[PDB]
C-alpha cells in the first residue's frame, strides 16, 4: 500500500526492502521515526552537497519540533541527538577546536604506535575462538571475537580500564536497543554520563598516555576544553569507535564467506584487503541512518525546499546503493567494482568520521588474521538467516554462528 | 535428501520440519545430538509404555557411551545428564524418598498458601509492562514480564534471596545456550553448584519458611537427605521451575494472539483458561527433547529392540503432535479439541513433573491478568518472525515485541 | 510493516488482505479514508449493538471534523455523506415519516405487482446475451446483463423514463469512481440533483403509477414531504437500488461458477436460490464500508470509548467474515453453512435497507433464469483475475468475460 | 502443455509469456486468432525480408479463407482487415499515389507548422492534471492527459471539429475492445464510416487548412482520389494517429517511472528523449500484431514455405524482443543500449508508418513537459498491476493512476 511517508520499521524486519524503497523515493523523501517526522537524504550527490551546506546544523535547539516541545526525552531515539556538547553537536568555526586533538591522534602515522596493541588483542581473541571452537563446536563469532575487539582497542586509546569494559558493553547494548524501556534507557544514559564524568576526573588528577588526557591537557594553544566538551568527545569516540567497528568486522566476514571467489582474491593478494573493506562499507556499512541535522533557514534545492527547523537524516545505507554512482549492480557485493572507494560511509564535510583510519586499520589487521588462522571457517547457520538486532539507525547483527573447520 | 539418522539442528532453524520428520520416522527413530547417537521416542503410546518400563533408567553410568569414555564433559549437552544425585537421576524405591517432600509441598491445596505471593508478582510485573509501554512504545513481553515472573515464584518457594535472582538468570541463559563455549559452560555449572551449596549451608544454619528448609529438616521418618541430594533437588526445582514456565507463558500468549477467536472463547467464559493452557502444552510445550534414559538390558518392542546401554530421548514436542491420538489436525492450535488434556507434556510414570500444579497455577493467574489489564495487547512484530534461542532441548523464545494498545 | 491506523487503499489492490486485517484489528479499529480519520466497526455483535444505539446519528453536522471545517467538499468521499435530507440522513421520530411510504411499497406482497416487469427485463437481457455470445464469442456479463437490469427495475418502480437511464448510468460510474477528478465529481453530483429535481417537478404536474408519485402525493395523514425530502429519497433509492443489485448479481455468478458443486445443489433443488443469495451477501456483498455515523456524546463500550463527534464506519464486508459468528471457515463460500441467513449485509436497526425484498427478488429471478438458459455458461477469464473498480466503499467488479457454452 | 499453434489470448492475461513463446517458436510460427489460423512473423531479419516481398499483399481478396467464405464479418477481428481502399490495403505501383500527399504533409519540416498547436494542447492538458491532482488526489494519467492529447493533435491535422472528438473516442474504444458484441461492433464500424463520409462531403464543399482538404483537392498531378480512397486514408490516419500515440505516451511514462536512474539520464540531458522513445518503441511499443498479409503465390524460405492464400501477421512486439539483434538483455528496458534505434516498430518497406515523425514529435514534447511540470510524479498503484485492455493487436493500457507529488 502506497504512502508518501516511509515508516522506518523499528524491528528491521525488511532492511533490504526499506533501503530500496528509500532509494526509489529519493534523493529526498519524508520518513517517520517512531512517530516523529523528518526528511531522509538517500542520494549520493545530494548528500555530499547537504553535508557541506552551512545551513544544516546538528544543534537540537534548531529543531522546530524540539522548540515547540513536540519531541521530548520520552522519544526512544532522543539519546542519538540530545547529547552533551562535542564535535558531534557543533558546527562552524567552533567545530574545528573540538576536533583538532582527536584528528591529530588518529592520523595513520599516529596510529602506527597503536598497531602492536591491536595485534595483541586480535591474537588473544583468536585464541579464544580456538578454545571455543574445540571439538567442532559452534562458536558465536560476534561474542567471542568481533564484539570485544573494538572495545579493547578504543579503550586502550582513550584510557578506559580493562575491568570497566564489560559494564560499558552492557550499557551500550541497552542504549542502542529499541526494546529498552525508555525509563531504563534514560537511566542508562545517566549512568554512562556519570561513568565518563568520573573518568575525566580520574585522568585530570592522574593523566596518562591516552587520548582522554590529551583532551584534558591540550598544552600550548587555544581555550581549554570544558568538562562538558571533554566528556562529550569521550562519549562520542567510545560509542562510535566500538559500535561501528563491530558491525564492519561482522559484515565483512559475512560478505566474504557468501562470496568465496572474492575471498580468494583478497587471500591470494590479487585484491587488497582495504578494497574489500571499502566495498563492505559501501554495500553493508555500519550506519543505516545518521540523526540528525536541522535547517537554520529555508533551503531551496530547485524542485523542493527544506523548511527552516525541519530535521534531516542522512540515510547512508541507501546512499551506498546509489545506482547513479555505482551502476545497475549497486545492490551486489563486488570488491572488483571501480567505484568502491567512492563511498561516503564515513560521512563527508566537516563532520567526516575522525576515526576512519582506525576503523580501516582494525579491520585490515583482524580480517586476514582471522582467515589465515582458520582457513576453513564457515557458517553453522545460513548467512541470510542472521538477523539484525532491533536497532533503528545502526547495522547491528545479533549473532554469527560459525565452525572453525 | 533422505537419511536414516535425524540430526537435531542446534540453531533451531526448522523446528516445525524436524518435529514433523520425527513424527513421520517414529514412534522410535535414531537421532544425532551433536555427534552423539541416541534413540528418540516420538509416539504417544510408546512413550507412556517406556516411561513406565523399569528397564530404562536415568543414571548416566548405565550409558555404554559413558562407560567407554566415548562421551565426556566436553559434550555441550552433558550438563543435562551428568548432574548431582536427585529425583531426576534415581529410579526404583529410592526415587520415592527423594520426591516425597517435594510432592507434598506442591499439591494444589499446599499451593493455596503461595497464591497471594504469585498475585503480587503478577501485579508488580504488569505495572512494569504499563510503564515500559508508555507513549505507545514497543515492549519486550519476555524481558519485562514472562522472564522474571517464574524466577520470583520459584525463588519465593525455595528461599532464593531477591538480590541473587539476576545472577541465577544470567547463569541459566549461559547454561542453556548452545553458543556458550564449553569451558565457560562447565565453569557456569560449577558456579551454580557453589551457589546452591552455600544456599543449603545458609538454610541449614538458619532455616526458614521455604521448601529448601523442608528438604534439609524432615521429620523423624526416613533417612535425612544427604547434602548432595538436597542440592540436587534444589537445582532441578529451580532450573525446571524457571525455564519451563517462562516458555509456557510466552507460547500461550503467542498462540492466543495468533488465534484471537480462541482468545475470545476463554475471555468470554466459553472455554476455561486451564484448557487453553493444556492445548498450549500439547502443541507448543516447553520441552522439545528430554535427556536421557538408558536400557539396563535389551528391550523387545516387537518390531525393534533397544540394545542394552543405548540412550533414549523422549521427544515431547513430536509426541504432542501425535496424529493417532489427536487426529489429522494435530499440528493446529485448537483449544476446543477433545484431546487437549490428554497430553503428556509433563511426562508420565514415576518421573512425572512434580511442579505441574504450580506451572498451571502461575499461568492460570498470569494469563487472564495480562489480557484483562491490556485488552488491546497485540504484536509489534509478526508472531511467526519470533525466533527460538539456540537451545536444543528447550522451547526458548528469544524476545516478544508487543504494544499495549 | 505494522501500523495502528489501517489505510483503506483507494485502488482496491488487496481487498482480501484489508478485510482480514480489519477483522484481526477489530471489532473497533481506527482507519484512514483518504487522509480523514474514522473508526471502523468490523465485528458482528458490536455492529448490531451500535446500529441500534441512538447516540450514533447520520447527520454530518454532528461530525467534529465537519464542524471545524477540517473536511470539505474537496474530500473525494463527501458525496457519500453530505447529501440532501432523506431517510438516509435523519434519525429519531422524523426518520419513520421519511421511510413509511417506501417500506409500504417495497413489501414482498407489494412487489408481486412488479414481478412480471422484472421477468420481462430478465428475458430481454438474456436475449441480448444470446446475440452477444453468437459464434462462441466472449461476452461481458456485466455490460450486457447485470449492469442494465437493476437500473431498468428501479427505473420502472420510480418512474425514470427509458431514454434517460443511459445518462444515469454514466453519472453513477463517475460518482462512484475514485479516479474522477473532484471538480468533475461535484459537477456530476450537481447534474444528478438537477435531473431528479426536474423529475419531481414532472411527476408533480403529471403523476403516474410509480413510487415517486406516491412520495409526492400521500394521503391526508401526516405532513407532506418537502421537495428536498422527495428528491433525497428518490436519489437514495435509485443509487442503492442500482449500484448494490448489480454487485449482488455479479458476485453470485462468480461464487457459483467457482463452486460448481454448490451451483449443482441449487439447480437440483437441494438448496434454495435465496440461500445461495444469502451466502453471497455474507461472503462477498455489495457494501464494503458504510459512511458514516457520528457520536452525539461519548459512547462507553467497556474497553474503549467513542468520543463525541467521531465518525464511525460500518465495515459490512469484514463483518460478514466474522469468525465468532460464522466459524473458522468464514472466509469460504459455502451455501450449506448454518449461519448464512444470519448476515447483516442489509444493515440493522432503523436504517435497515428498505429494498432488501426487491434485491432478493431480482436476484432470485435473474440467477436461475441465467443458468437455465445457458447451462454451460463458464468464464473466458480466470475468475480470480476479475478486478474491482477503484470504488472504495462499494464492491464493484470491472467486467465479467464469459462464454455461453 | 505443448501445442504447435499458439493461441493468442483475447484477454491478454499473459502478454509477457506469449511474447516469449512467440519468439521461442519463431521466426515463423503458426498462431490462432479467435478460431482463425495464420502465420506469425516473430523474427527481426525475416520481418524486414517479408515486409519488402512483393508476394505478400494486404488485399483481403487474396486470403484463401476469405475466398472460401470461411472467415466472415462475424469474426471479431474483421474490422482490422476488411476496410475501405486506402494506403493500408493497396500494394505495388498504385500504393505510392495513395501515400504521397500524406507523406508530404508529415515531414519534419511540414510538422514544424503544427508544433505550436501540439504545445498548446500539452499545456492545456497539463493544467487539467494540475486541477485533477489538487490536494494530493489520485489522477488517471490516461483519461486526463495521454488519452485526449493524440486525438486533439490528429484532429487538428485532419480537420475533425473539436465537438466531435468525444464521439470518435467512444467509437474507437468499442471498435478495439474484444468485449464489444459483434453486432454492435459492425454497427459502430458503419457509424464511423458514415461520420467520415460526411466529413469528406463537408470538406469538399468548404475546404480548409487541413490534410483532409489536401487529399480531396490534390491540385496539380495524378488522378484525383476517389471518395472511398479519401475516406479510407482519413480513417486509417485518425485510428492509428490516436490509438498508437496514446500507447507510446503511457508506456514511456511507465518505463521511465520504473527505471528512475534512466529517467534521470534524459532529464539531465545525458541521453536524448528521442533515444528513450526509441527504446520504448522497441521494448513496449503500440502494436502487438499487425493484421494481415497474404501470399499471392507460394513463398519459399528454404526450410519452410508460406502457401498461396495464407495469412501472415507481423508480431512487432515479439520482433522488438529479438535476441539476435538486441542481445541477451532484449527483454530489459535500457535506453543506453546501442541497438535502440534499430527497431522496426513503425514497420518496414512500402507500408512503413507515415506518421512516425509526428508520433516522435508528440512524445518528445509531451514527455519532458510532463516531468518538468511534475518532477515528483509517481504511481499511486504498483506499475506492474496496470492491466492491458482486452485488445488483441494493440498494446492498450486500461488506466494509469498517479499522484502529482
Ligand atoms: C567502523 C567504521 C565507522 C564508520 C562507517 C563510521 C561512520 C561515521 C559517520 C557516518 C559519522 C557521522 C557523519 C555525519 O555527521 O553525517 C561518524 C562520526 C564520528 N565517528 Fe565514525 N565511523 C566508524 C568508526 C569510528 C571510529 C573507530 C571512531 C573512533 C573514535 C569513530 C568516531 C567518530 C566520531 C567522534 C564522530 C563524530 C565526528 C563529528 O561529528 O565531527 N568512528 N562516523
Ligand atoms: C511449566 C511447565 C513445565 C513442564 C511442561 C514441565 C515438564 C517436565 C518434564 C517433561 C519432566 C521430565 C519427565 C521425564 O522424566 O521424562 C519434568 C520433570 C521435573 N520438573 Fe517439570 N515442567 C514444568 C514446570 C516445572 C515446575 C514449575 C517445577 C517446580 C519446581 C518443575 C520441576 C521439575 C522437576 C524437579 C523434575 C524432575 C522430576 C523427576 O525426575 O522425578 N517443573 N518436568
Ligand atoms: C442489492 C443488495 C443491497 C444491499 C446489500 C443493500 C445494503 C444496504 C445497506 C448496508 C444500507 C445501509 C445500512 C446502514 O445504514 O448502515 C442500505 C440502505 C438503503 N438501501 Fe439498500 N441494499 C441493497 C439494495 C437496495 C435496493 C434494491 C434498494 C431499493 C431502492 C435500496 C435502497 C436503500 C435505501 C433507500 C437505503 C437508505 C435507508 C435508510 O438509511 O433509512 N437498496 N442498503
Ligand atoms: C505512435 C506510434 C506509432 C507506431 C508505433 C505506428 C506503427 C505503425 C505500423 C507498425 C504500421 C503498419 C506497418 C505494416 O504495414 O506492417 C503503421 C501504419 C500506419 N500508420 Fe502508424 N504508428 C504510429 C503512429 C501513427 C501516427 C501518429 C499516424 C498519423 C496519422 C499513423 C498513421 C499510419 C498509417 C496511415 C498507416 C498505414 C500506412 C500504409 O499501410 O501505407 N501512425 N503504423
Ligand atoms: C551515531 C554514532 C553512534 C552514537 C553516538 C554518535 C556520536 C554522538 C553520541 C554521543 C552520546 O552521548 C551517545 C552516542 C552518540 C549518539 C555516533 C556518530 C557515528 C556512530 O554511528
Ligand atoms: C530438563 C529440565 C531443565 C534442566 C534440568 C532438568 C532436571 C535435572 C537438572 C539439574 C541440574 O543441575 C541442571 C538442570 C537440569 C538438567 C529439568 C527437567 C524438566 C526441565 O525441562
Ligand atoms: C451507500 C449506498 C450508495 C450511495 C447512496 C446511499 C444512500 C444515500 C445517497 C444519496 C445520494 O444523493 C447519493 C448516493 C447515496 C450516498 C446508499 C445506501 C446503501 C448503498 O450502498
Ligand atoms: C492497426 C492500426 C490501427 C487500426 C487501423 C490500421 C490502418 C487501417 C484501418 C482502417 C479502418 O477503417 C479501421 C482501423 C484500421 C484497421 C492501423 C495501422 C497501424 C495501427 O496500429
Ligand atoms: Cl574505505
Ligand atoms: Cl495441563
Ligand atoms: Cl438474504
Ligand atoms: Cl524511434
Ligand atoms: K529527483
Ligand atoms: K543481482
Ligand atoms: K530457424
Ligand atoms: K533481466
Amino acid at each position: 500500500p502506497h504512502s508518501d511517508t516511509l515508516t522506518i520499521d523499528p524491528m528491521i524486519t525488511d532492511l533490504a526492502g526499506e533501503t530500496s524503497r528509500l532509494r526509489a523515493a529519493g534523493p529526498l523523501t519524508r520518513i517517520d521515526l517512531l512517530g516523529v517526522p523528518a526528511l531522509a537524504v538517500t542520494g549520493h550527490t545530494l548528500a555530499r552537497q547537504l553535508l557541506t551546506d552551512t545551513r544544516l546544523v546538528k544543534d537540537i535547539n534548531a529543531w522546530s519540533l524540539w522548540q515547540s516541545g513536540t519531541v521530548t526525552r520520552q522519544w526512544p531515539l532522543i539519546g542519538m541527538i540530545d547529547v552533551d556538547r562535542s564535535m558531534a553537536t557543533v558546527d562552524g568555526p567552533e567545530h574545528r577546536r573540538l576536533r583538532i586533538k582527536t584528528t591529530q591522534a588518529l592520523t595513520r602515522r599516529a596510529l602506527d604506535a597503536l598497531k602492536p596493541t591491536i595485534e595483541r588483542y586480535v591474537a588473544e581473541l583468536l585464541d579464544d575462538l580456538e578454545r571455543a571452537g574445540a571439538d567442532g563446536a559452534v562458536v558465536d563469532l560476534k561474542s567471542v571475537f568481533a564484539y570485544p575487539l573494538p572495545m579493547r582497542v578504543i579503550s586502550a586509546l582513550m584510557g578506559v580500564p580493562s575491568e570497566d569494559q564489560e559494564q560499558l558493553l552492557t550499557w551500550y547494548k541497552a542504549f542502542f536497543s529499541i526494546l529498552t524501556p525508555q525509563d531504563e534507557r534514560l537511566r542508562v544514559i545517566d549512568e554512562m554520563h556519570g561513568y565518563f564524568t568520573e573518568m575525566v576526573r580520574r585522568k585530570t588528577a592522574e593523566p596518562g598516555d591516552d587520548l582522554t588526557s590529551a583532551l584534558i591537557y591540550a598544552t600550548d594553544g587555544e581555550t581549554p576544553l570544558t568538562e562538558e566538551e571533554v566528556i562529550g568527545n569521550l562519549q562520542a569516540l567510545v560509542a562510535a569507535g566500538h559500535e561501528d567497528t563491530v558491525s564492519l568486522i561482522l559484515t565483512a566476514v559475512r560478505a566474504l564467506l557468501s562470496h568465496p571467489e572474492q575471498l580468494r582474491l583478497v587471500r591470494d593478494g590479487e585484491i587488497g584487503w582495504e578494497t574489500a573493506i571499502a566495498e563492505t562499507l559501501r554495500w553493508d556499512g555500519p550506519v543505516i541512518h545518521l540523526l540528525m541535522r536541522f535547517a537554520t533557514e529555508d533551503i531551496d534545492l530547485g524542485d523542493a525546499v527544506i523548511p527552516r527547523g525541519e530535521g534531516v537524516v542522512m540515510s547512508y545505507r541507501a546512499i551506498g546503493r546509489d545506482i547513479t554512482v555505482h551502476g545497475a549492480d549497486a545492490d551486489d557485493f563486488d570488491i572488483t567494482r571501480a567505484t568502491a572507494a567512492r563511498h561516503i560511509s564515513f560521512g563527508h564535510g566537516p563532520h567526516i568520521c575522525p576515526g576512519a583510519a582506525l576503523a580501516r586499520l582494525e579491520a585490515a589487521i583482524a580480517l586476514p588474521a582471522l582467515f589465515t588462522r582458520f582457513p576453513h571457517l564457515h557458517p553453522a547457520l545460513p548467512l541470510d538467516q542472521i538477523p539484525n538486532l532491533p536497532v533503528l539507525t545502526q547495522n547491528d547483527l545479533s549473532h554469527f554462528p560459525i565452525h572453525l573447520g
